[PDB]
């Protein structure tokens, strides 16, 4: 139960009109329904047609000859700080025609004569006579009560709206219209509603929220942000998708995809991980296409309902905004019921609660640019306002952040409120190239300071685009069964490189897969998004300053997909590099023209005490395909020799072997610390592996953490060796397509941690070997498994004992141990000597 609460609803309230009106069903105008929907238990269809929208409400009639405006009072029965009312009046001249949307044959839009009240004012007071009266809202000329003055601004008719008019304490922000600082609020027991419907004497009054406090000790204040978003505090969001089955009034939670509940995913996190997590609630495919009183029903219903099981239990939300360009705004689609979205609603569950903290925008621009834009422009200030959030997640093929600019109201949005705004990369389109520019444009647009920050949502849909069995193409399987083929430790290795950057977002779908079902938690999520988030919770990220004191070279433009072959690394679509050399290369896109963008970076760069760096066009003749490596060569030292992947940041190395999905070891020649410069460590990983690496400093010891850890689909997933159905298409009496459920049934049951008995624990049990060669020591060193990923049910183990073969002639140690899951060692007693052959730390 949150502090703010529809009074309306709550208390037993007095309904009364003016002499000379007639009053009929007064209990509606309080009902908390402003859509009269009947046929809820059979998804709003009777038969297989969507319900007529019927409006129903408190019918108050003049009998006063020549005045046809009405008015209706509520009282509260004692009077309570008021923050916000809700008023609904009949929308529709007549019935609405459920007509044609967008797209054409699919979408269902609501089409006829809506009304345009006149001579509307809203009056709160604690006179029930209301001599005392409060003018909340006042348009053309009704009568106030004696006592109360006409307003200096007097406001012009309004379109009524499915989601009716929202008004505020504060006449002088838009005349009442305009949404306060959250806990503005007037105190009142008794609320008037004056209305003359332009046609007739009788106004339909549907519904009246009248939201406020029980007392003035619960009236909420703004009291900075809800949250902060930075290296020293990471966010993972995890996507709570609806199954697309709910009915208002239900009991029970709204159902998740693969039996998933919003509290039991919540309740999955490791509690030393909850401060570092969200919850998204995503509408997924619920009422798909529906007119608009079924829509915006079943939006506020599901979202509602999240939140209120999401604040019982601490857990902060962030909500769908817009996808697939389904919103509200002129020429937005009916893809999902995004386009219901009222922001007055979206401005209340801010107010209502405390625990709703951002929005969440993603694949809008396929199916339309300018009105997806024109709806991000809104909810990023509504976000802003309460101190909230607001994510872009979308891969940038070139035109996606030009297009974000090219809105004139969205280009105005971010001006003001840029610091609340988050790009994120989104590698679904795997087979595209883009994912190293995607990184490069989201990480300069937050270093130049566009944005509050950057990171990264990981698909297994990447996998589909270009692979099916481990080290094989994607060949003719159904795509359900491949996107369940995407190695575990690789999104550990993406969110290791996010985190290289100064990333500070991580999600990843499919949900069900990367972080699980019937509210368990995943392979994946298990030993490798927990094992690693928890890292980067507790180690911070390279903050903006870090980024830009090591940042030589920021480019400026729609920088080439191959830029990154020969210096980071070749796009593979999996966000991943081949060097950690270079960093992420921040791309700065075109917020504006290069010379802008330059005054910008060294505002930036001042506000942090750095040197700006030089900002180049990605057409400098110094970024040419001949002239970019001895370019970059020069700017940035070769840290460390070999084919894998490796970076050292605050003292410490990762690594891992960037291979996709080719069979092949790589290494790493590290340069060891310590009063021995020729010391060495060779690392030597095989495909799907990463590392993190800490030395004492002094030359005698260092902790590796290495984790690998790979499930094997090729028989359970690709051969389908229990049968599953792996295909688009519904089974009689599903309301869930046959591939979805047979991801759900594989994690249900053939890929369970710690299954139980009569399910399968994962198949992970084939061991790959890694190496360490330190050279040149005295003797013999000391490698003990301080902590191991232990066995699943079925008590394999995961890794075997680190053998040490120690050359006393050459003075070489060579380290094996097989994995795979996690392990962390400790290699002690190193006494390195001089070793004239040591390998050179140094370009071909
Ligand atoms: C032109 C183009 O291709 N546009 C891109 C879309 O195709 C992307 O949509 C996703 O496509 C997936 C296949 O690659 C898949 O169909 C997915 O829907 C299915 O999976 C999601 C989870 O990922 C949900 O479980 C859905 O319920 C499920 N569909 C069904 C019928 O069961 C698509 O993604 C969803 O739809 C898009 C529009 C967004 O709302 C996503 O958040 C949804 O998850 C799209 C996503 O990256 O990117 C476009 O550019
Ligand atoms: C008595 C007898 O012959 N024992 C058998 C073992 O030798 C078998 O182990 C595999 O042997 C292969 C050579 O004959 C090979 O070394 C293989 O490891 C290699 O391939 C795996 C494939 O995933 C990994 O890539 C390893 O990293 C790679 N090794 C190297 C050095 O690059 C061996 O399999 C591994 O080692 C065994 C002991 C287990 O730990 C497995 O989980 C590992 O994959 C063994 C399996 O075929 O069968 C015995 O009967
Ligand atoms: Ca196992
Ligand atoms: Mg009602």
């Amino acid at each position: 139960a949150p502090p703010l609460v529809n009074l309306a609803e709550e208390k037993d309230v007095k309904v009364t009109v003016g002499e000379n009106m007639d009053l009929k069903n007064a209990d509606l105008l309080t009902d908390g329904d402003k859509y009269y929907l009947q046929h809820d238990a059979t998804g709003n269809k009777e038969g297989n047609n969507w319900e007529n929208y019927q409006e129903q409400g408190t019918e108050v009639t003049s009998t006063a000859e020549g005045k046809n405006g009405v008015w209706v009072q509520v009282d509260l029965g004692a009077s309570y700080p008021l923050e916000v009312i809700n008023l609904k009046r009949q929308v529709y001249d007549g019935q609405a025609t459920i007509g044609n949307g967008n797209p054409s044959g699919q979408g269902k839009r609501l089409k006829g004569t809506k009304i345009s009240y006149k001579n509307t004012a809203i009056v709160i007071g604690n006179e029930e006579d209301l001599s005392d009266g409060q003018i909340v809202y006042y348009e053309g000329n009704p009568t106030l009560p004696d006592g109360v003055k006409q307003p200096e601004n007097v406001s012009k008719p309004y379109e009524e709206a499915m989601g009716g008019q929202w008004f505020y304490m504060d006449y002088a922000n838009k005349n009442g219209l305009g949404a306060t600082e959250l806990g503005t609020t007037k105190e009142a027991r008794y609320i008037r509603v004056y209305t003359e419907n332009p046609k007739g004497a009788a106004v339909k009054f549907m519904e009246l929220g009248i939201y406020g406090y029980e007392n003035e000790q619960d009236v909420q204040s703004q009291d900075g942000p809800r949250r902060v978003i930075d290296n020293e505090h990471p966010m993972m969001i995890a996507t709570a998708y609806s199954n697309d089955v709910y009915e208002i009034g239900q009991e029970e939670g709204p159902e998740l995809q693969g039996s998933n509940t919003v509290d039991g995913r919540w309740n999955a996190i490791p509690d030393d991980l909850k401060e570092n997590n969200v919850l998204l609630l995503h509408t997924n495919n619920l009422r798909q296409f529906a007119p608009d009183h079924i829509g915006q029903a079943y939006l506020q219903a599901f979202h509602e309902h999240g939140l209120q099981i999401a604040y019982e239990q601490g857990a902060p939300i962030m909500l769908l905004g817009l996808t697939a360009a389904a919103t509200p705004e002129n020429g937005g689609t009916q893809y999902n019921i995004t386009a219901d979205m009222d922001y007055g609603w979206l401005d209340l569950m801010y107010r209502m609660y405390p625990n709703m903290q951002g929005v969440f925008n993603t694949a809008n621009f396929w199916a339309g640019i300018h009105p997806p834009c024109e709806g991000s422009a809104k909810m990023l200030e509504i976000a802003d306002r309460f101190g909230g959030f607001f994510v872009w997640s979308d891969q940038d093929h070139g035109s996606t952040v030009t297009n974000i600019v090219s809105n004139a109201n969205m280009k105005k949005a971010l001006e003001k409120h840029g610091d609340a705004f988050y790009l994120i990369y989104k590698n679904t389109s795997s087979n595209q190239p883009d994912d190293l520019k995607t990184s490069s444009f989201f990480q300069g647009s937050w270093l130049a300071g566009y944005t509050g920050g950057w990171g990264m949502l990981s698909d297994t849909w990447a996998w589909d685009k270009q692979f099916s069995k481990l080290w094989q193409g994607a060949g003719s399987y159904n795509n359900w069964q491949r996107l369940c083929g995407e190695p575990e430790a690789l999104l550990g290795m993406q969110m290791m490189s996010t985190y290289l950057g100064g990333g500070v977002i991580y999600t990843f779908e499919f949900p069900e897969i990367v972080y699980g079902t019937s509210n368990t938690n995943s392979p994946a999520n298990t030993h490798v998004l927990t094992e690693l988030f928890r890292y980067i919770v507790n180690h911070p990220a390279p903050s903006k300053k870090e980024i830009m004191e090591e940042t030589k070279a920021v480019l400026y433009g729609n920088v080439s997909s191959d830029f990154y072959s020969g210096l980071s690394g070749k796009p593979t679509g999996f966000q991943i590099y081949e060097t950690g050399r270079y960093g992420i290369i921040p791309v700065i896109p075109t917020w504006g023209t290069r010379a802008e963008v330059t005054k910008k970076l060294i505002q930036e760069a001042d506000k942090l005490g750095v040197t700006p760096p030089n900002v180049l066009d990605v057409k400098d003749k110094n970024l040419s395909g001949q002239a970019k490596q001895k370019y970059f060569k020069d700017l940035y030292p070769i840290e460390y020799v070999g084919n894998a992947f490796a970076d050292k940041w605050e003292g410490t190395w990762y690594l891992y072997n960037n291979k996709v999905n080719t069979n092949e070891k790589q290494h790493a020649i590290l340069p060891l610390e310590g009063e021995e410069e020729s010391a060495r460590l060779k690392v030597e990983m095989e495909p799907h592996e990463f590392m993190i690496m800490n030395e004492s400093g002094d030359g005698t010891a260092m902790d590796i953490t290495l984790n690998n850890y790979r499930v094997n689909k090729d028989e359970i997933i690709f051969d389908n060796k229990f049968g599953l159905t792996w295909t688009g298409d519904f089974s009689p009496g599903q309301t869930t397509i046959n591939g979805k459920l047979s991801v759900y049934k594989y994690m249900d049951e053939y890929n369970v941690v710690n299954a139980p008995e009569g399910k399968l624990s994962p198949e992970d049990n084939e061991l790959r070997t890694t190496t360490f060669e330190l050279t040149k020591l005295a003797k013999e060193p000391k490698v003990q498994v301080v902590k191991g990923q232990q066995p699943d049910t079925d008590g394999q183990p995961q890794y075997t004992e680190p053998k040490v073969e120690f050359n006393e002639e050459t003075g070489k140690a060579v380290i094996t141990i097989q994995t795979n899951g996690w392990v962390d060692l400790s290699i002690t007693g190193l006494e390195f000597v001089y070793d004239e052959n040591a390998q050179k730390i140094e370009d071909e």
